[PDB]
């Protein structure tokens, strides 16, 4: 188990070291074999080397199985040239790995469906997983242009592109309840139809799996009205980057999120939240999510499903006995993962 | 006040009865000089006439202003040639008329905020408007494709079709709220670049009305978490497709949703909702939607805010004091009616 650890910016640090703190705690317990070094990396990489992500820690993370990162930027760095601006840096990571797949899960935890925007009823049980093409699609699509005139943006995929994504969709449910919705809009779009029949072909393979389709516009609706009935969901870059700041909001809390990118290279790891400058080194930082993406590594770029599941075990409880202040609560950063540990051990 | 009544199939013509007995009201009272006549359409007029659209309607909606459309459709339809089904009168109605814009509004009455997917204290209060662009985006972009090895749909936009949806955007925000929110992908597409600068061109025009602008992806994730701080919403056809499924769950039964299209030729206001034609003369359907449809003929045709409104009012409360059986109740369509009049006068 030979992990790059990112640490980053703001409360990039001390929100990592949590997720080590776990990490050791199982490699202790069950063995792991865990080998991880820390790379310099945003913000800090910026200031002790001039650039975002070092040749170091390029090479660290080429070197390594998984990357597990802390977050990137701030005030410090928003006027920079943006070829060495953080944000620059995460692009980079992302390229030079050729992740093509953007895992984002929403989790309603038992007890925490009070936060979600929805009726406890419906909030409850919640826990999809939404698979977004990252590289394709209108975003990248040619041709494009303005006029003074009109402006034309195409959304455009090839067979390749729709089979890996797909096929890390069908890998992603096979770990969770073999359950996955392909979405498109091919009742109306070409692209859409295209995007159906590839996804169904890939699906041969993979017989130990459900696959369903729906329209995004349905899926919209279905993501309000009844979340719980879904697993894995797979869709272009668009579909996706719309669906997933949807289900985003179900759980009531954008700091409890963890979110993975798989493809050829080196698998990362990260949370969805911010640098949040303003706490960092003041304890308090809720290391939730940092946890949870510790959990999304085992899983994801371990294949250790069972330990995964037992982190993301040990969090719920922590949440619910010694919830962090985000959450109206007191326990700080060490408080609240010594009752993760406390629910490993 | 001419009006075209179009009383369709299933449960149509007992739903627009209730509608004209509102309207029937009203000219009484306030003066309003109404003046309508009913056409054959849908199945009835493939039944009565081999075809959906007979030019004897089509001649009657081109002298009117105002069309007062029931529920089109059924199983009886489902097999005959595309060139003579119900949903291509429905489909030939828009298109004769030119209409190009879509609008669907989204309310939680008060004291309904309990059919809501929401929570109350979210629930509470929304009233939005969502206008949608009809003719143009991916939906109808050329060039669009497919092979064996990829498949394509442009998204292109010229500037007077963003013009008149968003004119058609701030003339319907003056008559509520006067706020209007035009939702694109600004910081990724250059259409949505281009969507952006001409509203803001449009928006010199009417310095009685606040514009703001919003990413799709950011608008999904604001009309979950804070649907109340909307009034009119503008945007291209296949996100305003997406953002009007969205919007449409939230009230929590899409059986309460009349809908206009608005263009150049006489508008047209219809239910969503569908036929139901298990339900045909029974008594029992729900006239909601339609008798809101009529309110949303006297505002967007006929200017008549104040009188929409009173309406408005009066099916509100009908609601709470004699819900019909879908709202777990038992008034049944001309009680319901009875109950909405009541309160007109």
């Amino acid at each position: 188990m030979k992990v790059a650890v990112l640490p980053g910016d703001g409360i990039g640090p001390e929100v990592t070291e949590a997720a080590l703190k776990v990490l050791r705690a199982l490699d202790e317990a069950e063995g792991l074999g865990l080998a991880y070094e820390v790379f310099p990396f945003g913000g800090a990489a910026i200031d002790a080397f001039g650039e975002p992500f070092p040749e170091p820690t390029r090479k660290g993370v080429e070197e390594a199985e998984a990357v597990l990162l802390g977050s990137v930027g701030g005030p410090k760095w928003d006027g920079l040239p943006r070829k060495i601006s953080p944000e620059t840096g995460l692009l980079s990571l992302r390229k030079s790995q050729d992740l093509f797949a953007n895992l984002r899960p929403a989790k309603v935890f038992p007890g925490l469906e009070r936060l979600s925007p929805l009726k406890e009823e419906i909030a409850r049980g919640v826990d999809v997983l939404i698979v977004r093409e990252l590289t394709g699609g209108i975003y990248f699509g040619e041709p494009r242009g303005m006029s003074e005139a009109e402006a034309w943006n195409t959304e455009r995929y090839s067979k390749p592109e729709v089979e890996r994504v797909a096929r890390v969709a069908f890998e992603a449910a096979r770990k969770r309840r073999k359950h996955v919705v392909s979405v498109d809009k091919a009742n109306v779009l070409e692209v859409g139809e295209f995007w159906r029949k590839t996804v169904e072909e890939v699906g041969r393979g993979y017989p130990d799996v459900a696959l369903e389709h729906q329209y995004v516009d349905a899926m919209a609706m279905h993501l309000v009205r009844s979340p719980a009935r879904f697993d894995v969901v797979v869709t272009g870059n668009i579909f996706g980057d719309i669906l997933s700041d949807l289900a985003s909001v179900l759980p009531g809390s954008l700091g409890l999120l963890p979110s993975a990118s798989l493809g050829r290279g080196t698998p990362v790891f990260e949370p969805v939240h911010g640098s949040a400058p303003d706490i960092a080194g003041k304890g308090i930082a809720n290391p939730t999510a940092a946890i949870l993406s510790a959990a999304m590594m085992l899983e994801h770029a371990f294949g250790l499903v069972e330990l995964a599941r037992k982190v993301e075990d040990a969090v719920a409880k922590a949440l619910l006995e010694t919830p962090p202040p985000d959450l109206g609560g007191s326990a700080g950063t060490e408080a609240f993962t010594a009752t993760v540990l406390r629910h490993l051990a």
